[PDB]
């Protein structure tokens, strides 16, 4: 039998994921069918949306052989029924204040960065670049939380020394570039660009660095399509786009430009969302998500 939810402790919450307790040294990471576009939490869940980005974190872990959190299977007892399928159990750790983003592509606060000063992060870049040019070798362009509801603020490699120590950064930005690489060449083989990602570290007792984050997800990761691919435009989000054209077409009757909260979307929509999410995962995993453990 499964515990309920209300047996552990709710020790935080995010935009859309939350945290819980479950004893002195493990937590219970969950993923919920909420949505962000535009900055905004839509009222508008996506039906399966937390299991199939569940289902991408652990195939990834497998994929990568950094250590990382997980200290259990995905159908471990300890799991309530609510929230099986979407939600890991996970180790305690020491979390370090640094936001670890790979960039392979220009877009983003990136891109304005550069057009703004000619460097990203402390990374002076050649001329002539511009919207979803190729970044090579990927960039480590770290960042910093900020308060709730503005956007990280970037940082450069002499700040992320000044949080954690020397020896600790030169690990951090080897660790990212490297995790990186190898998962974007992975997905562009599969027909999928992994623009850029965010990961989150922690270090355990020994002090070693571990991975603690959901990853490569699309909420982590701009996804494209690799078939339309084109330097110079700006490239839809391969899980986001109908969402996106929706909300800013004739029928939402929203402008987006009056900042006031969206509209609910078409349950239709996020059908198709719901969809586009499966395909990702299927085709980057190589698995079936009939299969991923669900209530
Ligand atoms: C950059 C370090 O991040 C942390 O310290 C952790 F708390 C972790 O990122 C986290 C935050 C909120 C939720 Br919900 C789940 N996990």
């Amino acid at each position: 039998m499964r515990p309920s939810l209300s047996d552990y402790q709710h020790v935080a919450s995010g935009k859309v994921r939350e945290l819980y307790r479950v004893d002195d040294e493990h937590l219970l990471f969950v993923a919920t069918d909420r949505i962000s576009a535009f900055d905004f939490v839509l009222d508008t869940p996506i039906p399966d949306k937390g299991r199939i980005l569940t289902a991408m974190s652990v195939f990834f872990f497998g994929l990568l052989t950094v250590p990382n959190h997980l200290a259990g299977p995905p159908d471990d007892p300890r799991i309530p029924e609510e929230v099986l399928g979407r939600a890991l159990l996970v180790r305690r750790l020491d979390m370090l204040p640094v936001e670890c983003v790979a960039r392979g592509y220009l877009t983003g606060s990136g891109l304005l960065d550069y057009q703004r000063t000619g460097a990203v992060c402390g990374h002076v870049l050649p001329q002539g670049l511009g919207e979803a040019s190729r970044l090579d070798p990927p960039l480590f362009t770290p960042a910093t939380k900020a308060d709730i509801g503005e956007h990280d603020m970037n940082v450069d490699f002499a700040a992320v020394v000044g949080l954690v120590g020397a020896v600790r950064a030169n690990q951090l930005r080897d660790e990212t570039i490297k995790i990186y690489t190898r998962a974007a060449a992975h997905a562009l083989h599969k027909g999928i660009i992994l623009a850029d990602t965010k990961f989150e570290f922690g270090v355990d007792i020994e002090g070693n660095l571990v991975l603690a984050d959901e990853v490569f997800t699309p909420d982590s990761s701009r996804y494209w399509d690799a078939a339309h691919y084109q330097p110079g435009v700006v490239q839809d989000s391969f899980d986001k786009q109908f969402v996106r054209n929706w909300l800013t077409g004739p029928e939402s009757g929203w402008d987006r430009a009056s900042d006031t909260p969206p509209p609910p979307l078409p349950d239709e929509v996020a059908v198709a969302t719901r969809e586009r999410y499966i395909e990702a995962y299927e085709r980057i995993s190589g698995l079936s998500f009939s299969d991923w453990i669900g209530p």
